[PDB]
């Protein structure tokens, strides 16, 4: 589950929701499962998620879990 995801799982998760384009950068920033729920709009910008739609997809996917 989320809290137990390593940076690679988060990467796999991004692919599963069609945002694999963002996995390398997330990985370089050492983003792990436990970090996801706390990422702000600014963290996402810094992580390369500059398209509101994609940030919304990430956010929506987090609520599903
Ligand atoms: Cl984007
Ligand atoms: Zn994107």
């Amino acid at each position: 589950m989320l809290q137990l995801w390593s940076k690679f799982d988060v990467g796999d998760w991004l692919e599963s929701i069609h945002l694999g384009e963002h996995r390398d950068r997330f990985e370089d920033h050492e983003i792990e499962g436990a970090h996801l729920p706390a990422l702000t709009k600014e963290d996402f910008v810094e992580l390369g998620v500059t398209r509101v739609g994609h940030r919304e997809n990430i956010e929506r996917a987090l609520r599903q879990l």
